[PDB]
């Protein structure tokens, strides 16, 4: 039946989180997730081979309440390609402190995910997602550039890394440290004290 | 002499634990195969760390050394120039994390191979009071800077500390999950002026 398998497989995706969270993506096995999720008869094993396919599909799920941002900004035909970056980066730093499945599966992927030789589909799948929002922020940076709202002369893909890099030890910083990081009252700030570094620094030019 | 056996198998014992922790995570590895390892005994391993929490610990310690004189430069109020200091610190990171075996691997260990848990929620409150420390530090030369006119007068010490380390912070883990995205050695001093270049221009960083 159509809507029980993808019923079912929700239900793992949640149970999932909640194992992972608990105590961490290492000591967890499938087994020990189909309990959670009062899932049997080996449901598990029929929507997931193995656990980097369970933390594929968690570390997948971020990627769909900004599609439409990140279409945007990739596009060559957008108006306003850095103020839909903007927007982007806006919708990710709220969405992290506001919902709390995103906040914790960012923690699970972050702080409770080990890049292991007998688990090597994880760091190789953290590295294709890394390299894929790679090419789409050098991509919109690009865009942005030639629309003239970013100097002519930016290394798109320098930038796109200095971006990352701040984005990504931000989040990682409110994680570890939420009361040191106002991330949702002044995430305005922090967004622009990103893009600005993008927009000033002659470090970043060719 | 007691003293001197002593700190050479401790120090057998943490290299052991780096290659362990290194192949196998921190999660899954025991002291006993850490003892294994260093070719001690249960009730040497014992002796010198509690439990594993204890020997993270010993690893996350060590990277202070290194950098100490240059981080303490940087924070003195009777330095001519911080922002200078502050410029060597992090171009000195940069070079020990891209150089030193020892710090690449204890960082990804620190970083990719070690899991916040509950069951060892000592791992998390030692990060947590590793990053606090050094974010004072930060804002000690910042302000220091700010002070001896090298930043903005108006900086929000507090939130540019805060910038540069998330943008170091991101940077190293970045370097560490693809190495080749970021010729962290050749360009080094660009990709430091990059951060301060934000600290210095960004009119969001001011209050
Ligand atoms: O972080 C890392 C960095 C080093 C490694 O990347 C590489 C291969 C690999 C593959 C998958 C992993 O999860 C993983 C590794 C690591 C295990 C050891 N290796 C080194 C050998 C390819 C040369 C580890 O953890
Ligand atoms: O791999 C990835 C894929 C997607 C992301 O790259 C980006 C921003 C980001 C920043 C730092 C991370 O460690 C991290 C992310 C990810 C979290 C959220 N995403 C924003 C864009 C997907 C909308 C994640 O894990
Ligand atoms: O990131 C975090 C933030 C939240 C926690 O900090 C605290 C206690 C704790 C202790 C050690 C950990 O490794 C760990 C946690 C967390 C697990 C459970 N929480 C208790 C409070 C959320 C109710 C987790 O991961
Ligand atoms: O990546 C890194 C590189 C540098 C550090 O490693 C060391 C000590 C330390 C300990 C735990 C961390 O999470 C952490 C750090 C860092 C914070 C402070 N440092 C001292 C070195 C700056 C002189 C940071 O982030
Ligand atoms: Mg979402
Ligand atoms: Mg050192």
């Amino acid at each position: 039946t159509k809507e029980e398998a993808q019923e079912t497989r929700a239900q793992i995706i949640e149970a999932a989180e909640r194992a992972f969270y608990k105590r961490g993506v290492a000591r967890t096995t499938l087994a020990d997730i189909a309990e959670l999720a009062g899932v049997t008869r080996g449901a598990i094993y029929w929507h997931f081979n193995n656990k980097a396919e369970l933390v594929q599909a968690l570390l997948d799920s971020l990627h769909e309440t900004h599609d439409h941002l990140l279409r945007a900004s990739e596009s060559e035909d957008e108006v306003d390609p850095l103020g839909c970056m903007r927007k982007l980066w806006l919708q990710v730093f709220n969405e992290l402190v506001l919902d709390a499945r995103t906040r914790r599966i960012m923690e699970i992927l972050f702080h409770k995910c080990e890049f292991t030789d007998d688990m090597c589909e994880i760091r190789q799948q953290r590295q294709s997602a890394v390299l894929d929002c790679h090419k789409g922020i050098t991509l919109a940076l690009a865009n942005a550039v030639r629309r003239g709202q970013l100097p002519g002369e930016l290394d798109a893909e320098r930038a796109a890394v200095a971006m990352f890099a701040y984005v990504d030890g931000l989040i990682r910083r409110w994680l570890l440290l939420p009361d040191s990081v106002d991330l949702l009252g002044d995430v305005e700030k922090w967004v622009d004290t990103g893009l600005d570094m993008l927009r000033l620094s002659p470090a970043l030019r060719k």
